[PDB]
């Protein structure tokens, strides 16, 4: 009931963007308002710190800055620009796509010169201009609706233009606009992007951010959540939002799953896309966790948990006999005795060679096959049961025979993880109550994933006990944080407890379905995300 007409989709010379929009009535008025990120990034309005989140100032070919009305419908924030865009004539929406006026902006002289910095590259034009900017490694493009060291190259494209540019490694582009004349003005430089800080809504701050540490300078994206805030709650997301298996773009999973923000979460096999470590929501476990790595968990009430996760299942059959299982719902294969239940989709198909499985209905053992190859093969998982799968004999003979009935119980460790509902595992865990704790061998991770630098994800809490979600990349002229150096980060960030996610082509941090912390053709599809809903 908010909106009149609504969308995800903007057009802009004749080709499709994914913008949230909506349209309302005010004051007798239609009013247009698109997601800000969405905004910010596909018409290049530069959002300019504010005060209240219902208030948006922003500069786009203007003199003055314009103040711009916001107002959250979940899971986005609208900027109304119809005062903004009012000389452009009338906006029309047809359908699910906003059709974007006509500017009728061209270039009219391009310029170049070096800087401090590096070097900048000036466009004049006639009229204002919607643009994006997208970079991969060197590879960097600006895209204008405008008829027409670092390398650049222009690509004319009939009503727009493109602006091609070959970047000396760490170079980043930084894109604002002038007026007096109209111009978009390009930088190549190694220290961007910009700092910012944005109230985004009750509860919620966006933050971007450069962190010193010894090892240098960092350019850092934050979320910053207060999880006590009425409304907001947190639950992990799955790529397959219905199974276990299955990778996606985060900012996918984020726009197709309606999160307000979504940081990439867990680890997993992109081979076969499982997943390898904690996941769980309402009790309901997704996949279990391993090798005693670091987890978070939370409930509805805001109260958070941090340590070394792990579970164990104790089987239980109608004679009193008792099996362990370790592995729950995982793509994680050591000999032991695994479980499979729905969560994990409609089949299994086995994942190492000389598998048994007890197929398990209503509680009773019905079946029990070999699984011999690979696989290779494919057991149905029942509805109104689960599989018992023995890798490497250890179930002994004649304890689940057919008809024999079973209880299933599960405790995890740390005993304070019981109390909460939703959780993600991860690691290595970096801070535990102020201190740091990185034990990398510890959390069974490998000599070469710990001598790795890389981007990276966390989540963490502060003192306030608000919610931190962060996005590091590569630092100012060198290269990502190694594990300490990201511990020594988030310290900074003022973390108390914080757990690392999963990171290089994996971290992403979307908000309002945008990514906020690198180009989207960079993001790595991946398993799954912690996500964030304001209700």
């Amino acid at each position: 009931s908010d909106f009149i007409q609504q969308g995800n989709q903007i057009s802009i010379d004749g080709k499709s963007y994914p913008v949230a929009w909506g349209q309302w009535q005010e004051g007798g008025q239609t009013r247009t308002g698109l997601g800000d990120t969405g905004a910010m990034q596909f018409l290049g309005l530069d959002l300019l710190d504010n005060t209240s989140p219902n208030q948006q100032p922003v500069q786009w070919f203007s003199g003055d800055r314009q103040t711009l009305n916001a107002r959250f419908v979940a899971p986005n924030r609208y900027l109304d620009v119809t005062s903004l865009l009012q000389g452009f004539g009338p906006l029309q929406a047809q359908g699910n796509t906003l059709v974007m006026p006509n500017t009728n902006a061209q270039i009219l002289t391009v310029r170049d010169g070096r800087q401090s910095w590096g070097e900048r590259v000036v466009l004049e034009l006639s009229q204002p201009a919607f643009w994006q900017v997208s970079q991969a490694r060197e590879e960097a493009v600006v895209t204008i609706n405008a008829s027409s060291q670092i390398r650049y190259r222009l690509e004319r494209s009939g009503a727009s233009s493109k602006v091609h540019f070959q970047l000396p490694v760490g170079y980043k582009l930084q894109v604002s606009t002038l007026t007096s004349p109209f111009r978009l003005v390009i930088d190549a430089r190694a220290d961007a992007p910009p700092v910012k800080t944005i109230n985004w809504t009750e509860g919620i701050t966006w933050q971007q951010r450069f962190v010193n540490i010894s090892g240098g300078q960092f350019p850092v994206t934050t979320v910053t959540i207060n999880p006590r805030s009425p409304g907001i709650s947190l639950r992990p997301l799955m790529a397959n939002p219905t199974m276990a298996q299955g990778t996606a773009p985060l900012v996918t999973i984020a726009r197709d799953q309606r999160a307000a923000v979504a940081i990439n979460a867990g680890f997993f096999n992109r081979n076969n896309q499982l997943p390898l470590g904690a996941v769980w929501s309402q009790q309901n476990w997704r996949s279990g966790p391993i090798l005693n790595r670091g987890a978070i968990a939370w409930n509805d009430q805001g109260q958070t948990t941090f340590g070394r996760l792990s579970l164990s299942e104790i089987i239980t059959t109608g004679s009193g006999q008792r099996l362990t299982a370790n592995y729950l719902n995982s793509g994680y294969v050591q000999r032991g005795i695994a479980r499979y239940t729905p969560a994990w989709g409609p089949s299994y198909i086995p994942l190492s060679d000389n598998e048994q499985v007890y197929v398990v209905q209503n509680s009773q053992v019905t079946a029990q096959y070999p699984l011999p190859k690979a696989g290779q093969q494919q057991m149905p998982i029942p509805s109104d049961g689960y599989l018992i799968i023995d890798r490497g004999n250890q179930i002994p003979a004649g304890v689940l025979a057919v008809g024999t009935t079973l209880n299933v119980n599960g405790r995890s460790t740390p005993e304070a993880f019981n109390a909460f509902p939703n959780g993600m595992g991860a690691g290595p865990l970096l801070i535990d109550q102020g201190r740091m704790v990185l034990n990398a061998t510890g959390e069974g991770f490998s000599s070469a994933f710990q001598q790795q630098r890389a981007s990276r994800s966390a989540i963490a809490v502060d003192r306030n006990g608000n919610i931190i979600l962060v996005a590091s990349h590569n630092r100012v002229g060198g290269a990502g944080a190694s594990l300490g150096e990201f511990a020594q980060i988030l310290q900074q960030l003022g973390a108390v407890n914080a757990l690392n996610l999963d990171g290089g082509s994996s971290t992403s941090l979307a908000l309002g379905g945008q990514l906020l912390d690198r180009s989207p053709v960079t993001a790595a599809r991946v398993s799954n995300a912690i996500g964030v809903f304001v209700r």
